[PDB]
Order: C-alpha cells, then structure tokens, then sequence
C-alpha cells in the first residue's frame, strides 16, 4: 500500500480490543489510540478499527482500500462516522474511525421502550433531525448511501447520531434479496421501489429509506412489515401499499414519512428540505412527554 502522511498512525500507537457490530460491518474492533492528535501525544482516544479477515480475498482488500479512500474524499461531519487515521505500512491494513459507544439506533431505541430513561417526543424528533443532517451532508458531497436504516446509524456517548457504512460501493447487482440482517430482518424493506425493481439508486431513493427510518424512530425500533416475505413485499409495493401511522406520532410527522415514500421520486422532499422541516418541528415539540 502507498503511504499517505495525511492519515498514517504508527501501528504501535494502537491498542486493539473487542469486536464491534456483530460482524455486520466486517471485522471492526474497539481500540485505544495513543497520540492521535500530535498536539497531545500523551492522551488516548477510543476509536473503532476496521481490518481484513484471515480468509479474505484480494477484492476484500481493494474494497477496504476504496472504503478508506472514499471517506478521505468525503470529509468531516458531526453526524457521520469520520475517518481518523490508518495503519498502512509494515503490517495489515487498519482503517481508524470514530467510536460510537452506544451502538446502533435500532438497539438504542428498543432499550428505551417503556417496560434506561424513556425518550421524550422532542428527543425522538431530534434524533430524526441529526440523521437528516448527516444525510444532507453526504448528499451534498455526492454520496448515495443505498442502505440507510436505523441499524446503520450509530449513537455516541453524548447521544449524537452518526451515519455509518457510507463509504463502500457495495456490489450492486450481486445483492441477495433474501439475505437477512444480523437482527433477522430483510433489507429490501428499506429500498425505494425503483431501486428494488429497476436497480436505480439515487439521493431520492435514500430519501425513501429515510422515511422508513423515520417510521423506525417513532415506533421506537419497530420492525417494518413484520412477517412479510420478499415476494409479498414486492406485491405490496406494486399495489402502492404504505405502512400505517405509528401510535404516538403526529400527523405532521406521518405526512413527512408519506412524502418520503412518494411514488414519484422527483416529488419526494430532499434532505435539505427535511432538515429544515425537522428543525422547525423540533423547536415546537414538547419534551414534557
Ligand atoms: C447497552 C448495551 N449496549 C452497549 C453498547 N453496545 C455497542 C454495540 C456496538 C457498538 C459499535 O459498533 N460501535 C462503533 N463505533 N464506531 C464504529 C464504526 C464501524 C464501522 C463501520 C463501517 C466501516 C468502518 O470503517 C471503515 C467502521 C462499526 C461499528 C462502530 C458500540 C457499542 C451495544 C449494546
């Protein structure tokens, strides 16, 4: 691998630890990095580190490299998982990124269902706002996520939402529609119809996904279309079926979901608009329940 002084960290500055993400994101571990920022060489920073597996092919390597290079191009934002460094010389590839100590957004929501303090209505809307901001940023940098979902949003120690796994151009025609997530759910249930049927991925189809994620948030981690298999989902979408309004969700926010699921992609809102709408809604939403 060619060295890149912008990002290189000597690998003896890294203390490796336990796995993260239950394999969903490949081999990612928690680590401690000494002197990440060279201004404070004596501080340690908890970071996430992604690396190849033992039984890994040549393209597994090129993919990890592409992922890293992509993250370099995209630049930094508060509501995405940022690149922090790399170990590329004299050993196996390490990609060093921000650590989100509270796991993914689906888990985090579920753990705060009534029987871990319950979330206020304002908290929930604020969660939506942060995810829209990260996506607004990524879209502005010409990045299409293709798998936006609460499982790919990570939460920091300070309850900041970060979009994860935006760096890989995953093998588009090559996707297993029947393959389930780590949780046992079907990723097709987040996909816009034109992405699912015509394999056309855009910022507009990411917005569809965001509507489903919105529905995840206000159901506190609910599973979309529970019990519905792939073939039946296809039929549902061909018919123009839409998920019902969650309880404890305003008509305004349900209308937002429905707009994100506009049958005509050009008519869906942009992440720019969603951020603006969500920003106003936050300021009017009570945190007293
Ligand atoms: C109450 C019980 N809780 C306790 C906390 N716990 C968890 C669970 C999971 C995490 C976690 O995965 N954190 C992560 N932070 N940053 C992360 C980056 C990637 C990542 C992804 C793609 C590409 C990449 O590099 C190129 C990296 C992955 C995972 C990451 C933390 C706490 C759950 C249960």
């Amino acid at each position: 691998l060619p060295e890149d002084p912008r990002w290189e960290l000597p690998r003896d500055r890294l203390v490796l630890g336990k796995p993260l993400g239950e394999g969903a994101f490949g081999q990612v571990v928690l680590a401690e990095a000494i002197g990440l920022d060279k201004d404070k060489p004596n501080r340690v920073t908890k970071v996430a580190v992604k690396m190849l597996k033992s039984d890994a092919t040549e393209k597994d390597l090129s993919d990890l490299i592409s992922e890293m290079e992509m993250m370099k191009m995209i630049g930094k934002h508060k509501n995405i998982i940022n690149l922090l460094g790399a170990c590329t010389q004299d050993g196996p590839l390490y990609v060093i990124v921000e650590y989100a100590s509270k796991g993914n957004l689906r888990e985090y929501l579920q753990a705060r269902r009534p029987p871990e303090e319950q979330l206020s209505s304002k908290d929930l809307v604020s969660c939506a706002y942060q995810v829209a901001r990260g996506m607004e940023y990524l879209a502005s940098k010409k990045c299409i996520h293709r798998d936006l979902a609460a499982r790919n949003v990570l939460v920091t120690e300070d309850n900041v939402m970060k979009i994860a796994d935006f760096g890989l151009a995953r093998d588009i025609h090559h996707i297993d529609y029947y393959k389930k997530t780590t949780n046992g759910r079907l990723p097709v249930k987040w996909m816009a119809p034109e992405a699912l049927f015509d394999r056309i991925y855009t910022h507009q189809s990411d917005v569809w996904s965001f509507g489903v994620l919105l529905w995840e948030i206000f159901t506190l981690g609910g599973s979309p279309y529970p019990g519905v298999p792939v073939e039946e989902l296809f039929k549902l979408l061909k018919e123009g079926h839409r998920m019902d309004k969650p309880s404890n969700c305003t008509n305004e926010l349900y209308m937002m979901m429905r707009d994100c699921w506009h049958a005509v992609p050009s008519q869906r809102p942009t992440f720019k608009q969603l951020v603006e709408d969500l920003d106003r809604i936050v300021a009017l939403t009570s945190n007293q329940e």
